[PDB]
C-alpha cells in the first residue's frame, strides 16, 4: 500500500550517511555537483535535488 499517516523518506542508512555531510557543509548543489553524488551513492538528478529541497524546509532554525 503506497499509502502512510507519517513523512517519510524513502532511503538507506548507509546512503544518507554521505549526503548529511554535503548538506551541512553547503545547503544547495549546481549541475556540475549533482552528477558527484549521482556517480558516487547511484541515485539519479531529480532524487538528489528534491533531497537537498526538503532538507532545508524540515530545518526552520539556524541562526543562534
Amino acid at each position: 500500500g503506497a499509502m502512510e499517516k507519517r513523512p517519510r523518506t524513502a532511503f538507506s542508512s548507509e546512503q544518507l550517511a554521505r549526503l548529511k555531510r554535503e548538506f551541512n557543509e553547503n545547503r544547495y548543489l549546481t549541475e556540475r555537483r549533482r552528477q558527484q553524488l549521482s556517480s558516487e551513492l547511484g541515485l539519479n538528478e531529480a532524487q538528489i535535488k528534491i533531497w537537498f529541497q526538503n532538507e532545508r524546509a524540515k530545518i526552520k532554525k539556524s541562526g543562534s
